[PDB]
């Protein structure tokens, strides 16, 4: 039932190659396109199309990811940080926290390619998403895309809390940050939800199981890990590949797939790089370590890798709100009513992605100024030029996004924070022939000495803004930086009635503290009378810092960041000289042709000279439309039709017919 | 000959807030030094019965 021979091979199973699969099918219907996936098939699996259960995707022993490990670093202070990658059909879409961003307009223009600039992209943009959202600017947002995007069917009161707390930080509201033209900003932040049914919306669902019922001329090749591309007489026509899991040691097997005319490299910034260099791509002297024949001269293969440093530090939440926190502890009462209202309704805490609001940010100069120095060096060159670009960007989430068998039983709001523009560039290269051999890497962590700054101020805002909430009952201090004992900085735990509210009735030891483990919160200052009761606010002292107290923010932050699987370089656009923003120079060619060979391409998000200060999700389903356009008038095909349409039945705002809506 | 200089012994569970510790059952170890060498003092601040001494 499967040729040997398609006629456009599409690697990966990414969110982007789920793009370039179904629009590239979607053109000829008469053209033959066979997707090949290293990963299980993800058509209506529960675990994949309802949202809340996204944290689970990230368990040590889950299937779904590949969880590569780096070389130790001191600046990470000694520390391996995991780099984990997606393992399914979809990719990461399957997989994500369905967080919804864009990125400025700075960014695009930023890759300097002879297409690529915002001005080119925007209708691009526009074509591959549904706004659910009640948008005001209509001029930038699609309405009518295969993807769609909005704020869930449940909402934790956490949010309101979190935009009157960071009014009053001078940071303004703004009703849309995706506007792609701002700094500073405060939003209900965006879902990758389908309101209309509560479903993820994952790439793989709405391009390419969508165009597999509809439409014949597609193969999907699941579990089956590429090895190698093959080429010769200058073009790439096959590609070997190899079983994802070594079940039979005696006799491995192989299968030789070959492409009529194109070729497409879709697996991932950490992935595809490898893929190239097991060919042949790379130095001859980097290569000739793992013995593999140099075929072309690419030494930026594998070189400027980038990330997001993220970071996670909870605060406890009184009892009397409401958390997802004890829905994946997971209790069985809970977990029951939260699966039985979706089935009965679709719209329950199980319809949402956790995280419910968030702030983008850029530095007054006057709190700039006591930055470190380096920082502020940094800042000139790069962000004094461009307005536009956020330095970091934090948000709430309505619960604790970690091990709950580690810390103690309650309920948290955890700010979740990713420094947007990270100055360090890491690298990846194989060490074996072998496919299955794990790379030896550097992602580069904290490698530069321009990146700690604004990762501790933001450590600085993101608590002061967390004390003003009207959740707050006290840090966690087992998961907060350790302070010098006595200092007035010190993370301080819940209140002793609080103690006693968790507990319960019967507890034997809810205020009983020795050893001073943990500081008691002290009582907020007491209401104004005189003040409208809805006016009132009960607030608690804001709190100061010092020398040994930031050292001990520096050494958690070492100690603490990871990867925010916003991963991209390594293969990457511009000069095959080099250039100043890819020191090593390019691969790729601005039309996405892999430098000195005919007939491959790359649609991996990999392909980004530099950082977007944005989640990566909406790049990729951009870049994988760009090279699927590419593709398209590279096989000379017509403007008209271009446009690749997925079949749909298109549900309108409610308003407009009865059909639709949560 | 005869002194210890400290002990510890094995508490089948956990002295202290289990508000404030992960979830899950532990055993914990207790020790106290037996001959502090150090040496405090302590003194009334009030005439009132209720006040608390400084010491
Ligand atoms: C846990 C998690 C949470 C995230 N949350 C968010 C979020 O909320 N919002 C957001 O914007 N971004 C988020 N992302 C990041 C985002 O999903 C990724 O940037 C995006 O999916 C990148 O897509 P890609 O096409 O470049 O790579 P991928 O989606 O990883 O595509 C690569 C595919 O190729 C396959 N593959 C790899 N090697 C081979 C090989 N040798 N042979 C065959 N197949 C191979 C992989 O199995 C995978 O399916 C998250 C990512 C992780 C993983
Ligand atoms: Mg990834």
């Amino acid at each position: 039932a499967i040729p040997e021979e398609f006629d456009i091979l599409v690697l990966g199973g990414g969110s982007s190659g789920s793009c370039i699969a179904g629009r590239l099918a979607n053109l000829d219907h008469s053209l033959k396109v066979g997707l090949i996936e290293a990963g299980e098939n993800n058509l209506n699996n529960p675990w994949v199309y309802l949202p809340g259960i996204y944290p689970r995707n990230m368990k040590l022993d889950s299937k779904t990811a590949s969880f590569y490990t780096s070389n130790p670093s001191p600046h990470l202070n000694g520390r391996r940080a995991i780099v984990p990658c997606a393992n399914v059909l979809g990719g990461g879409s399957s997989i994500n926290f369905m967080m919804y961003t864009r990125g400025s307009a700075s960014d695009y223009d930023d890759f300097q390619a002879e297409g690529w600039k915002t001005k080119d992209l925007l209708p691009l943009m526009k074509k591959t998403e549904t706004y659910q959202r009640a948008c005001n600017n209509p001029d930038i947002h699609g309405f009518e895309g295969p993807i769609k995007v909005s704020f869930g069917n449940y909402t934790y009161p956490v949010c309101q809390d979190f935009l009157r707390a960071s009014e009053s930080q001078g940071i303004p509201y703004v009703d849309d940050l995706e506007d792609l033209v701002t700094a500073h900003g405060a939003e209900h932040w965006l879902k990758w939800i389908n309101r209309d049914t509560g479903r993820r919306s994952d790439s793989a669902h709405a391009f390419v199981h969508s165009t597999m019922r509809n439409h014949d001329n597609l193969y999907l090749i699941c579990n089956t890990k590429v090895d190698k591309i093959i080429v010769e007489d200058g073009r790439a026509a096959a590609v070997r590949t190899v079983p994802s899991k070594p079940l039979n040691p005696k006799k491995p097997s192989h299968k030789i797939y070959r492409a009529r005319k194109q070729i497409v490299l879709s697996c991932g910034t950490i992935s595809s790089p490898l893929v190239l260099q097991r060919s042949g791509f790379g130095d001859p002297i980097k290569l000739r370590a793992a013995g593999v024949k140099p075929l072309v001269n690419l030494p930026g293969v594998g070189r400027n890798f980038q990330d997001h440093y993220c970071f996670f530090s909870p605060y406890r939440i009184k009892p009397q709100y409401e958390s997802f926190d004890d829905f994946v502890r997971g209790d069985a009462e809970i977990q029951k009513r939260v699966f039985d209202q979706w089935y009965a309704n679709g719209t329950g805490p199980l319809a949402t992605n956790g995280i419910e609001a968030g702030v983008k940010i850029r530095p007054t100069p006057e709190e700039l100024s006591q930055m470190d120095e380096s920082f502020q060096e940094g800042y000139r060159e790069y962000f004094e030029d461009k307005p536009d670009k956020p330095v970091m960007h934090y948000s709430i989430i309505a619960g604790f996004f970690g091990d709950h068998t580690k810390i103690p039983p309650g309920k948290y709001m955890t700010m979740f924070h990713f420094l947007e523009y990270p100055f360090s560039r890491g690298s990846i290269h194989i060490t074996s022939p072998d496919p299955y051999a794990a790379p030896d890497f550097d992602p580069g962590f904290m490698n530069d000495e321009r990146d700690m700054a604004p990762m501790v101020w933001a450590y600085k805002k993101s608590r002061e803004t967390a004390r003003r909430m009207d959740h707050f009952a006290g840090e966690v201090t087992s998961h907060h930086p350790l302070f010098p004992y006595s200092s007035e900085a010190r993370a301080l735990e819940m209140d002793l009635e609080t103690s006693n509210a968790y507990g319960g009735p019967l507890n034997l030891s809810a205020g009983l503290a020795h050893g001073s483990w943990t500081q008691p919160l002290k009582k907020p200052t007491a209401k104004n009378e005189g003040h409208v009761t809805s006016n009132q606010v009960e607030l608690h002292p804001d709190i100061e810092y010092d020398e040994e107290d930031d050292k001990a923010i520096e050494n958690y932050i070492r100690e603490h960041t990871e990867t925010t699987w916003h991963c991209l370089g390594t293969c990457s656009i511009g000069p095959r000289e080099g250039s100043k923003i890819v020191k090593w120079g390019g691969v790729l060619d601005h039309r996405s042709n892999v430098y000195g060979v005919k007939g491959l391409k790359v649609g991996d998000l990999s392909v980004c000279p530099d950082n977007v200060g944005c989640n990566t999700y909406t790049t990729a389903l951009l870049i994988g439309e760009k090279t699927a356009t590419l593709v398209g008038e590279d096989l000379g095909y017509s403007g008209e039709a271009l446009d690749m349409t997925v079949p749909q039945f298109k549900l309108g705002t409610y308003e407009k017919t009865g059909l639709a809506r949560f």
